[PDB]
Formats: C-alpha cells, sequence, structure tokens
C-alpha cells in the first residue's frame, strides 16, 4: 500500500470497478475492500496474537519460581535467578511485538479511510440532477464526518473478535484441579457480568440520542444571541433572553442526570467483578484440601488475565465491528445512484434545433414542458420570458442536457457556456475566477472585462487582479458577484451561450450598457439565448418565446405577438415605463397578465425519602446478579458455610456502592452552576472588551467548555478513584514486606513524571492542527456542490478532483504525526515500567525469602500490576485536558432639545477617535437628520447615545447628563431601528413581548397600526405563529414595522432611524414614513440618510466628515455650503 491519495484511489478504483463491472446481481464493496486489506491485516493480527499469549503463560513461570522456594526438593538459587530473568524477558519481548503491531493497524485504518473518501468525492460530482432534490443536504456531510474519527480507531480491536476464543479456551484447558470446577464458577460469574454490562451500555445510547437533539436545539439560539449582542442591549431584553437559556439548559439536565448515573453504575460494577473473580477463585482452596500457596497464586493471576479478555476485549471488538459493517453498507447505499448522462458533441449542425420536446423532472409529475420546439440559425438571438415556474430556467436545463427529453430531440452545436442565475462565489483570485480554467490572454481579457464594465470596480481592489475574493463575498455586492459570473462565462469561448437572470440586480443604466456592449456587440454573431423580463429586449431579439403553465403562449415574431394576443400586447402596454420597474414587479406584471388573458407510587414517594431503601434496593441488584451466575453453575447438575461467606461479601460490597452516591448529586450540581455563571456574566458584559473574541471564541468555549465538562468530569473522576485506591494498596503492602522496593521505586516515577510533562506540551500543541487540516476539507465540499452546475458545464471536474486530494494529503499527514507522536510515548512508557519490573523481581529473588509466602506474593503483585498502571497513564492526560478547559471558563468570571456638548467616542481606551468634540442641538419634536460618507462612523454617534462606546462629553436627555442616568433608562429613552435587524426565533408574542406585558388586543392594535395587521393575519396562527430563522419569511421591511411595534409599545421618544432606505423600495419607504410620522406626532426623529432627497424632509442637519461636523438650520444653508464643497 500507498501513503497518498492518489495511488490509494487507484486501487480501490481498480477492484471496485472489476467488482461492480462483474454484475453479479449485487457486487459488493465490502469485497472490493476485503482484497485491498487482508494481505496486512492478517499480518498485524498474528503478532497480536503472539503478543497476548504472553499473559497466558507468564503465571505458569511464577509458579515454578515459587515452589523453587519451598522447603520440599532444594534452594536451588541458580534456578530461581534464571527463572526469574526469562520472567522479565517475557515483559520486555510482548512490549516490543505488541506496540509496533498496533500501530500498524492505525496505519491502515488510515489509509482505507482516505481511499474512501476519494471514491465518494468523485462519485458526488458525478450524480444525476434528479436525485440530487431528494438526497438530503446533511446526509452527505454525515456521509464523511460521521466515521470521520471512528473508522481507522476501530481496526485496533478487530482482531479480537479472532483472539478472544483463542485465549478463552487455553485459560480454561490451562485450569489446574480442573474437574472440581471452579472453572464454572469463574465462567458464570464472568458471563453474567458482561451481559449486565452490555444492557447497560446500550441504556447509555438511548440518553445520547435523545440529549443531543435538545443540544442542537440550545446551540441555535445561542448563536443567534451571541452575534447580535448590540440589540438586545439596546432594547434592554436581557434577562429575558437570559431565560430563554436557562429552560434549555434545564431541560438537557435533566437528560443529563439520568446519563451520568447510568455512568457511574458502569464503573462501579467494573470494581465488583473485580472483587468477585479474585473471591470466587479461592472458594475452591477454602473448601476441602487447604491451600497450596503455589497454586493459590498462580490461580489468580489467571483469573485476572480471564476477566479482562472476557468483559472488555472480547465485547469491544465485537460492537467495533458490527458497526463498522453498517458503515459501509451505508457507503456503498449512496455510491449506487444514478448518474449524470454525458452529452454528445458533435458536428451535426451550426444552429440550435429541438424537435418536439417533451419532458420532465421526475415520476408523479405535472410539470411536463409540452411540445417544444425550436429552429435557430447561427448567430440569432432568443429572448424567452413567460410566468415563473413555466420552464423558465428548466429549459436550459434540456439545452444543456441536464434533464433528458422523454419524447423528441435536442440538437445543438457544438460547446456551450452557462451562467447560472445565482452565482458561485468560487473563492480565490478574481482575475483566475473571470478567466478559470483557460489561458490568460490580454487581448480577451481587456476586452471582456472592458465591455462587461468590470474595471470600474476591480481596479479599486487593493491588489487588483489577484485581489483575492474571501468567504462570505466580502469584497463584492450581489450585482458584482453577477457581474463576474457574466464575464467568465463570455471570456469562455463557446459556440453557445447561455444567460439565466443577466439583468442581475443592476441598475438600469449599466442594464442597458450591458446589454449593448455584449449581448449585442461583445457577442457579436454567437448563439445566443437570454432570460428577460424587458420589452425592449424582445423588440431586438430574432425570436421571441413566452411560456405559461408548461406550454408555449406565443414563438415567433416580436410583431407576430402584438397582432396575433394583442390584448395580452396592450394590457403590457399600459405599463409603458417598464424600465422603471425593478425584475420584481415586471415578474408581477407578466404574471398577472399572463394568467389574465389565460387563452409504585406511595413508596417511590418513600424511595425517594428513606434512603435505607436505596440501601437495600442497591443490594438487591448484588444478590440478584449472584443467584444469576449461580443458575449456570448449576449447569453441572447433568454448603451452608459458602453460602455465609458469599453473602458477607454481597453485604460489603452493597454498602461500599451506596456510600459513593452524593459524588454524583455534587457532579450535576457543579456543572449546572457554571454554565449559568457563564452566561451571565457574557450578557452583562462590558462593551469593547468582548472584541476580544469577536463572537469566534465566544460561541466555540462556550459551546465546547461546557459539553466537555457534563461528559468528563463525572467520568474521568470515578475511574481516578479507583485507580488511586489500587496504587495505595499495591505500594503500602510492598513497601511494609520489602523496604528496597520502595527505595527502588521512587525514581521510577519521576522517571514518568517528566516525560509526561514534555509529552503533553507538544501533543496539545500538535491536536491543533487535526481542526486546522480538517475544516477546509468540508469548505472545499459545500463550494463544489454549489457549483455542481457548472463545473459539469465548463469541464473542470478533474481541477477540483486534484484540489480536493491535495486537501486530504494535508489532513492525513497532521493526522499521522499526531498518531505517532503518541505511540512513540506509549511505548517509552511501557518500557520504563518493564525495566522496574525485573528489578523488582530480583529484590524479592535475592534478598533473604525463607518465609516464602511473602516471595510469592511480591512477585504476583508486581506481574499483575500493568494493567491498573496503563488506564493511569491514560487518565492522567485527560486530567490535564480538563483543568486547561477549567482556566479557559475561569477565565471569563474568575432634554426635549437634545443638547450634547463636546462630545468624543472611541471602539477602545487606547484606539482610535471615530469622534471628538461634536456639539449638537435637535429641538424639541425636530425632525432631524445626518449626513455623512459611508464609513464616517454615522453609527457612532448612534451607539455613542446607547452607550456602547468608550466616551467623553455632556449629554442632556430628559433633561439630566447621561452622567446621572444609568444604562437602562438611558438606553430605553431611544427607540432604535439598525440597517441590521434582529429577529428572535420563535412565537410572535414573544418576538414582539418577550416579557408577557402586553394584551393580545393590544398587540393587535398596535399590529394595525403600524400596517402588519395583514402581515400576522396571512401567518396561521396569528400571534402563536412560530418565525423561524431570522424572520427568513419577513420582507426587511415588516422586521423594521415589527420594531416599530415594539418603540411605540415600548413609549420611546427619540427615534432613530439607520437609511430605512439602504434596502427599501420608495413604493413602501413613503407608507412607513407616513406611518411613523403619525405614530411619532409627539416625538423626536432623527434620520441617518444617504441622499439629499430624504434628508430633505428635515429642518435641521447635522452634516458629519474627519471626526468633525456643521450644524445647518435650514436646508437651503446646507445646500448653497453643499455646492461649494460637493465633493
Ligand atoms: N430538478 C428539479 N426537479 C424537480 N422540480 C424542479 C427541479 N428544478 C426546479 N424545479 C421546480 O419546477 C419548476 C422548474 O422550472 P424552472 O426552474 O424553469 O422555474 P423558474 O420559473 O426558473 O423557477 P424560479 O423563477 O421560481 O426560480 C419550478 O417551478 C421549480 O419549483
Ligand atoms: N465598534 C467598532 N470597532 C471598530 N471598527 C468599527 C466599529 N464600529 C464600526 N467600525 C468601522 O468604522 C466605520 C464606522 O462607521 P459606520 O459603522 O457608521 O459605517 P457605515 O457608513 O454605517 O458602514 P456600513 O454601510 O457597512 O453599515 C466603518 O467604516 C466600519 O468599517
Amino acid at each position: 500500500s500507498a501513503d497518498s491519495a492518489d495511488n490509494l484511489s487507484e486501487k480501490l478504483e481498480r477492484e471496485w470497478d472489476r467488482e461492480l463491472a462483474t454484475s453479479k446481481k449485487k457486487p459488493k464493496l465490502i469485497n472490493a475492500l476485503r482484497r485491498c486489506f487482508f494481505w496486512k491485516f492478517m499480518f498485524y493480527g498474528i503478532l497480536l496474537y503472539l503478543g497476548e499469549v504472553t499473559k497466558s503463560v507468564q503465571p505458569l513461570l511464577l509458579g515454578r519460581i515459587i515452589a523453587s522456594y519451598d522447603p520440599d526438593n532444594s534452594s536451588e538459587r541458580s534456578i530461581a535467578y534464571y527463572l526469574g530473568i526469562g520472567l522479565c524477558l517475557l515483559f520486555l519481548v510482548r512490549t516490543l511485538l505488541i506496540h509496533p503491531s498496533i500501530f500498524g493497524l492505525h496505519h491502515i485504518g488510515m489509509q482505507i479511510r482516505i481511499a474512501l473518501f476519494s471514491l465518494i468525492y468523485k462519485k458526488t460530482l458525478k450524480l444525476s440532477s434528479k436525485v440530487l432534490d431528494k438526497i438530503s443536504t446533511g446526509q452527505l456531510v454525515s456521509l464523511l464526518s460521521n466515521n470521520l474519527n471512528k473508522f481507522d480507531e476501530g481496526l485496533a480491536l478487530a482482531h479480537f473478535v479472532w483472539i478472544a476464543p483463542l485465549q478463552v479456551a487455553l485459560l480454561m484447558g490451562l485450569l489446574w484441579d480442573m474437574l472440581q470446577a471452579s472453572a464454572f464458577a469463574g465462567l458464570a460469574f464472568l458471563i453474567v457480568m458482561a451481559f449486565f454490562q452490555a444492557w447497560l451500555g446500550q441504556m447509555m445510547m438511548k440518553y445520547r440520542d435523545k440529549r443531543a437533539g435538545k443540544i442542537n436545539e440550545r446551540l441555535v439560539i445561542t448563536s443567534e444571541i451571541i452575534e447580535n449582542i448590540q440589540s438586545v442591549k439596546a432594547y434592554c431584553w436581557e434577562d429575558a433572553m437570559e431565560k430563554m437559556i436557562e429552560s434549555l439548559r434545564e431541560t438537557e439536565l435533566k437528560l443529563t442526570r439520568k446519563a451520568a448515573y447510568v455512568r457511574y453504575f458502569n464503573s462501579s460494577a467494573f470494581f465488583f467483578s473485580g472483587f468477585f473473580v479474585v473471591f470466587l477463585a479461592v472458594v475452591p482452596y477454602a473448601v476441602t484440601k487447604g491451600i497450596i500457596l503455589r497454586k493459590i497464586f498462580t490461580t489468580i493471576s489467571f483469573c485476572i488475565v480471564l476477566r479482562m479478555t472476557v468483559t472488555r476485549q472480547f465485547p469491544g471488538s465485537v460492537q467495533t465491528w458490527y458497526d463498522s459493517i453498517g458503515a459501509i453498507n451505508k457507503i456503498q447505499d449512496f455510491l449506487l445512484k444514478e448518474e449524470y448522462k454525458a452529452l454528445e458533441y458533435n458536428l451535426t449542425t451550426t444552429g440550435v434545433e429541438v424537435d418536439k420536446v417533451t419532458a420532465f423532472w421526475d415520476e408523479h409529475a405535472s410539470p411536463v414542458l409540452q411540445d417544444i420546439n425550436f429552429k435557430i440559425e447561427k448567430g440569432e438571438l432568443l429572448a424567452v420570458s413567460g410566468s415563473t415556474g413555466s420552464g423558465k430556467t428548466s429549459l436550459l436545463m434540456l439545452i444543456m442536457g441536464e434533464l433528458e427529453p422523454s419524447e423528441g430531440k435536442i440538437k445543438h452545436s457544438g460547446r456551450i457556456s452557462f451562467s447560472p442565475q445565482v452565482s458561485w462565489i468560487m473563492p480565490g483570485t478574481i482575475k483566475e475566477n473571470i478567466i478559470f480554467g483557460v489561458s490568460y490572454d490580454e487581448y480577451r481579457y481587456k476586452s471582456v472585462i472592458q465591455a462587461c464594465q468590470l474595471e470600474e470596480d476591480i481596479l479599486k481592489f487593493p491588489d487588483k487582479d489577484y485581489t483575492v475574493l474571501g468567504e462570505g463575498g466580502i469584497i463584492l455586492s450581489g450585482g458584482q458577484r453577477a457581474r463576474i459570473s457574466l464575464a467568465r462565462a463570455v471570456y469562455k469561448d463557446a459556440d453557445l451561450y447561455l444567460m439565466d437572470s443577466p439583468f442581475g440586480y443592476l441598475d438600469i443604466f449599466t442594464e442597458k450598457e450591458i446589454f449593448e456592449s455584449c449581448v449585442c456587440k461583445l457577442m457579436a454573431n454567437k448563439t445566443r439565448i437570454l432570460v428577460t423580463s424587458k420589452l425592449e429586449h424582445l423588440k431586438i431579439a430574432d425570436k421571441i418565446l413566452i411560456l405559461h403553465e408548461g406550454s408555449c403562449y406565443f414563438y415567433g415574431t416580436f410583431s407576430e405577438l402584438q397582432g396575433q394576443r394583442p390584448d395580452f400586447s396592450s394590457e403590457l402596454m399600459g405599463f409603458d415605463s417598464f424600465d422603471q420597474f425593478s425584475a420584481e414587479r415586471r415578474n408581477s406584471i407578466i404574471t398577472e397578465t399572463l394568467r389574465r388573458f389565460s387563452f409504585w407510587n406511595t413508596y417511590f414517594r418513600y424511595i425517594t425519602i428513606h434512603k435505607s431503601l436505596i440501601f437495600v434496593l442497591i443490594l438487591c441488584v448484588t444478590i440478584f446478579l449472584l443467584e444469576v451466575a449461580a443458575s449456570l453453575v448449576l449447569l453441572l447438575f447433568l454448603y451452608y458455610m459458602i453460602y455465609i461467606y458469599v453473602g458477607i461479601a454481597d453485604t460489603l460490597l452493597a454498602m461500599g456502592i451506596f456510600r459513593g452516591l452524593p459524588l454524583v448529586h455534587t457532579l450535576i450540581t457543579v456543572s449546572k452552576t457554571l454554565h449559568q455563571k457563564m452566561v451571565h456574566a457574557v450578557l452583562y458584559a462590558p462593551m469593547s472588551t468582548f472584541n476580544s473574541l469577536k463572537a469566534g471564541g465566544i460561541l466555540n468555549r462556550f459551546s465546547k467548555d461546557t459539553a466537555i465538562l457534563d461528559d468528563l468530569l463525572p467520568l474521568t473522576v470515578f475511574d481516578l478513584i479507583q485507580l488511586i485506591l489500587i496504587v495505595i494498596g499495591a505500594i503500602t503492602v510492598v513497601s511494609i514486606l520489602q523496604p528496597y522496593i520502595f527505595l527502588a521505586s521512587v525514581p521510577v516515577i519521576a522517571a514518568f513524571i517528566v516525560l509526561r510533562a514534555y509529552f503533553l506540551h507538544t501533543s496539545q500543541q500538535l491536536k491543533q492542527l487535526e481542526s486546522e487540516a480538517r475544516s477546509p476539507i468540508f469548505t472545499h465540499l459545500v463550494t463544489s456542490l454549489k457549483g455542481l452546475w457548472t463545473l459539469r458545464a465548463f469541464g473542470r471536474q478533474p481541477y477540483f478532483e486534484t484540489l480536493f486530494h491535495k486537501a486530504l494529503n494535508l489532513h492525513t499527514a497532521n493526522w499521522f504525526l499526531y498518531l505517532s507522536t503518541l505511540r512513540w510515548f506509549q511505548m517509552r512508557i511501557e518500557m520504563i515500567f518493564v525495566v522496574f519490573f525485573s528489578a523488582v523481581a530480583f529484590i524479592s529473588i535475592i534478598t533473604t525469602g525463607d518465609g516464602p509466602g511473602r516471595v510469592g506474593i511480591i512477585l504476583t503483585l508486581a506481574m499483575n500490576i500493568m494493567g491498573t498502571l496503563q488506564w493511569a497513564v491514560n487518565s492522567s492526560i485527560d486530567v490535564d485536558s480538563l483543568m486547561r478547559s477549567v482556566s479557559r471558563i475561569f477565565k471569563f468570571i474568575d432634554g426635549g432639545q437634545m443638547t450634547v456638548t463636546d462630545l468624543t467616542a472611541r471602539y477602545t481606551e487606547g484606539g482610535t477617535a471615530v469622534l471628538e468634540n461634536i456639539s449638537f442641538s435637535i429641538s424639541s419634536g425636530q425632525t432631524v437628520g445626518l449626513l455623512g460618507r459611508t464609513g464616517s462612523g454615522k453609527s457612532t454617534l448612534l451607539f455613542a447615545f446607547l452607550r456602547l462606546l468608550n466616551t467623553e462629553g455632556d449629554i442632556q436627555i430628559d433633561g439630566v447628563s447621561w452622567n446621572t442616568v444609568s444604562l437602562q433608562q438611558w438606553r430605553k429613552a431611544f427607540g432604535v431601528i439598525p440597517q441590521k435587524v434582529f429577529i428572535f426565533s420563535g412565537t410572535f408574542r414573544k418576538n414582539l413581548d418577550p416579557y408577557g406585558q402586553w394584551n393580545d388586543e393590544e398587540i393587535w392594535k398596535v399590529a394595525e397600526e403600524v400596517g402588519l395587521k395583514s402581515v400576522i393575519e396571512q401567518f396561521p396562527g396569528q400571534l402563536d405563529f412560530v418565525l423561524v430563522d431570522g424572520g427568513c419569511v419577513l420582507s426587511h421591511g415588516h422586521k423594521q414595522l415589527m420594531c416599530l411595534a415594539r418603540s411605540v409599545l415600548s413609549k420611546a421618544k427619540i427615534l432613530l432611524l439607520d437609511e430605512p432606505s439602504a434596502h427599501l423600495d420608495p413604493i413602501t419607504s413613503q407608507v412607513i414614513r407616513k406611518t411613523l410620522k403619525h405614530a411619532f406626532a409627539d416625538c423626536t426623529v432623527v434620520l441617518s440618510e444617504s441622499r439629499l432627497e430624504a434628508i430633505l424632509e428635515c429642518q435641521r442637519f447635522l452634516v458629519i466628515e474627519d471626526n468633525k461636523m456643521r450644524q445647518y438650520e435650514s436646508i437651503q444653508k446646507l445646500l448653497s455650503e453643499k455646492s461649494s464643497l460637493r465633493q
């Protein structure tokens, strides 16, 4: 196998294609994979087997070593000495064999994951356009992310399904004194515990899935709040929002608490089983014959090995193996989906023809285009219009071959250049997008960018042609993005050009210039098809096509339309000034014209009250499980003293469990408190200070830190308690029996501490790389999916495959490094442990072990100490991560005449002053407003009034200086409607009144007053209607009216309007102006405008530039100076 994506793909594709081609009904992905996998997998598998079997040998060697100190036979020092050497070698050898093999398995898992990803990517780019709208988008994201961190770890246990029965059979077969079947007592106990654990694990999954659903809801409201803190503060909404968070948090905790108990009992159950396999193991020796230390010590070590292989190594592989298979099956179902069918290029014609085409998207379709017919000569212009939905753009999909005809033929000449309705951002170099995938030629480039009028904006870009367009399109306005899409489509040399919604939401002036510049001259003699709403274009076009309800309304000469459907023409012409109508209005006019011219309970309470009932219930479970094991013991079918001793053991264990329950209670309480305090601290935060994170780390830390406290503190703590108790016992006993062991062990622990610290520093830093390399694989994917229509249209598939592979290679390189440092670390750790082991074995062997039982116990304690120690290493790693998270959390918590005198503002106490020494007066009830350049800090006056900025000077409102008024009332006076309006998701009643202070009747009265009564009536449920996704169903004008309704209910006196005109068409802007003037007849209205025509209705003006201002008492004084200063 290969170490790179290109090679891994070739191999997978060859086997997959060969089997898929060998069409034995249902070819399978799993077979293509086993043919790659098997010849490496099996070798690491056998090596691990050979490694693990060592554990089944080591106890035998100790039994003989122990025997050498017996009074029997002779004190053969030399034998004890050499056998001791052999034992320490067994530790060393398995260490040296096992770790390399585990590493190799992870290497394999990685290689397979990469091959699978490249296969999927290649497939998504070849999918049929029909199934494209049936496959949920969330499924492709999860198809790749769901097993991202699972598949490659899972192979580590895969060969255990195979190993487990070999070691179980051996350990069973090695039992000494086998017929007195202590074997069944042992196995019956372990078997019952294993099923118990499986059941409990299933309950854990139930809780995880339900909780996950609630988490997503909490996170959505959380990000909504975080990105709009200024509106929450401006509204003085505050704690109502805090309460919304509280109810979501409370819901999650109820589920979490139950999940926590599942985890608690799982861990104590594990402990319980440890005790009993050892305890049951000595029941034979108490029962008749008596004790032989030689055999007892041997017996216990074997019992320990069975516990672990039986309860943990086996079922882990079973669960892993099964889930992995299910993941593969899902991938296969995805791969086996209908393809995009390639278009066959030919030299049949020069024009475009359509012969009786009838077609539809899917089965059960009524949107069948009927009897479509064309004959277009080379170089002719076709203009198409029609009702929205009557195949306005679906026709283009037929032309390009995305949609097949059910009947008829489509003939075309050569290659097609296509520009879609919705621009594809293509993050990257702007010149490169214009000429993407083609050679640069300045002759053509200049001609196209000049003709398309790009120079007007692109020459203002800081790196010109090399200005990079980043994510979000922060460089370009929607009309500019459209302009680039045209330039790209034009730059490409094609025989046929298809222009989807070419008007581009552009100003009519440029729209005309582009049509003549491009449609007529730049595109001269090309065959063209334009989608259009302008009658002038139809007049210009050689052929006119109008569609309605899936069929042709009219096809022919412009004058033929007028001669054959004159009433249609006359009605449209009544709106003679069509160039003055936006596309939306042009669309409504044709839609209407065209359709018009149609042509238990008592005790439950006591159980909560009496903790003594809780104790009994704990004991009852313990009794039950032992009795079940007895049922299996009774297999022998085909005493009072034993009964007493086992009863005693159960009682003691039950009390031990009962004692620790308050810890679970405490853990849930603590994370609840921390979540609540962080939220409070963020809401009542200073402004400017939060700009250190700018919502990035705020959302990410808020979300992630809470999640880790809840899943790990309640888990890692219990493992630590058990591990701690074990080591205390182990050290205490050897220290007493032989003080030289202590002397020897002190430097051993020191060695581990130092290595650990070094390791964690570096590995914690490397971990950052997974996220850095991982994020872009998804950004790449999404971009490719949105661009699918053009990726095929222009033949760019291999370009993108190349980019995808480079991203994968980056990711795997970092992933691999992380894995490698971890493995090295673990190997070093194990070798240190191996060395102290050898030394300890010899301390015992060497000293005067004349009371041999003491020799035996030191040796078995040391031999079996390694299991616990491996857990301890990993637990220490988790602890350090938890403490780092705790610190990150802790870091956050441990006047009618408005009179403004000498006002100054900054974005921080350092920084820059955005406004200095401004003085300004507003007469009571006076309509006033502001003029200034875009980016002159207009919003910083509004924020200075809202007290969101570092500020100086004296503002007198409601008769007093701001200096004597707290933020809530100071802000209360100001009813502000920002350009970016915040919409709270949820029921309209709450969106408008989050406190429940207004009555429904009152709410309706205001809805009527502000013109939203018809809007709320239209939405089902009215006040009970739930508004979603930021008001995705509302006009932004409506959002402004909602804000208005809030302002009037709130009884604000100062009304602040942030350029409503920035987005609202005058046809409605005047309606809201009338509405608010009546609503605010007794109030003072302050407007920030972009144009003189709007500012014109004001009596006093504030004109701001360069952190200074000129006050005018009349528009004429403003105009006289503005003319002199019109620059
Ligand atoms: N691949 C598809 N499968 C099924 N239905 C589709 C598919 N693509 C679009 N549609 C729908 O069927 C019709 C397709 O026609 P077309 O896309 O030409 O309409 P349009 O008038 O261009 O759409 P609009 O102007 O509303 O964006 C639309 O009314 C749309 O709702
Ligand atoms: N709190 C802030 N910290 C840092 N920079 C800011 C802050 N507030 C605004 N800015 C920036 O400084 C200027 C502030 O002016 P303002 O926010 O009034 O601009 P605008 O003309 O309203 O811009 P837009 O049209 O994008 O809304 C802008 O050009 C913006 O880029």
